[PDB]
This record gives C-alpha cells, structure tokens and sequence, in this order.
C-alpha cells in the first residue's frame, strides 16, 4: 500500500519497504519518488556543491539493496554519456532542471553517437533509466540555477562506463562520493 512520503526520512523508510525483497517494482518506486514533494530543509545537509563539477552525496545505503544519493549540479555542470551497470536508476529532481539526452548502445564500429531523444526533467519529476533502455547524459544547462537531484540505484554500483560521443568507445570510471551521510569524504 503506497502512501505519499511526508518527508525525505519518510521516503527513505518507504524505500526500505519497497526494496525488502529481491525484485523491484519500478512503477511503484517511481511513483513514490515522484510523490515526495521536495523540501529543501530536509536535504540541505547533503547538498554539498563543488565549483568545477557535479558532486555525488550519499544519503542512504538501503541496507545493501540500493544507493540513494543526492547529486548537486552547478551551472553548466553535466555528466558523461554513461550506462548504469545492470542496475535500475531513478532520478528525481529536487531543485532546478536537468536535460537528459538518450543514446543507443554503440555498435562495434567506431562512429559518432547520435542522440535518440532529449527531454527536460523539471522540479519533482522522477525519471527512470536502465541499460535496456539505453545510455544517457544528464546536464544542468542553466546559466543561473544550480540543480539538485535525488538518485536511487539498485543494486548499488561503484563503477560505470563513460562513452566517447565521437566514437562510441567506452572507459570504466569509478564513482566517488563527495560526502556520505552529510560528512565530507575527501
Ligand atoms: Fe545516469
């Protein structure tokens, strides 16, 4: 019985219920993430920005079933084109807007990766991606507004691939956490 999360802490408790088992009801997880109304005071602790690139701030480790993290995107900050390491990946906007560009998996032949579509993710929306859907890039294209997003990955993963848009070639990257549980982790 999915109820509206009243707070971030309530959302986290609900997520622990939704991930108690071995499978993932994607539509229910997405619905509960979308139903949480972002309250900046509840997540200010995790919203630690860096001047030069986006930061990943771990919020909850989901008792091993998922990583819940907050990403903080300065103006003009964006990601690589990347995969999600055979995990579910939910992305909910907490503040601002992000541009999501979707790409197909490259072929063996070296070729330019041409976007398949793009969309603007707005405040409180929750999007979803997995490797079966494709690859994506996420970018804060704003010149004036930092963006903050809440990401849930299940199972948790510490590495993924970045893809060269000019060729489709991929390189393994290790995810680093800027902070964990509100504590800066150099
Ligand atoms: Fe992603």
């Amino acid at each position: 019985e999915l109820l509206k999360p009243r707070t971030l802490a309530d959302l986290i408790r609900i997520l622990h219920e939704l991930f108690a088992g071995d499978e993932v009801n994607v539509e229910e997880v997405q619905a509960v993430l979308e139903a949480y109304e972002s309250n900046p005071a509840e997540w200010a602790l995790y919203a630690k920005f860096d001047q030069y690139r986006y930061t990943r701030n771990l919020v909850d480790q989901g008792n091993g079933k998922f990583n819940l993290m907050i990403l903080c995107w300065g103006e003009g900050h964006g990601s690589s084109i990347h995969d999600h390491t055979d995990s579910h990946c939910f992305l909910k906007l907490l503040q601002g807007n992000l541009k999501e560009t979707l790409f197909d998996w490259p072929d063996k032949k070296s070729n330019e990766m041409i976007k398949k579509s793009e969309r603007t993710l707005r405040e409180n929306q929750c999007a979803y991606i997995n490797d079966s859907i494709g690859l994506h890039r996420v970018e804060n294209v704003s010149h004036t507004e930092p963006a903050v997003s809440l990401h849930l990955y299940s199972p948790p993963f510490d590495t993924c691939h970045a893809f060269d848009q000019r060729t489709g070639h991929k390189n393994k990257v290790t995810m680093t956490f800027h902070s964990k549980f509100g504590i800066r982790t150099p």
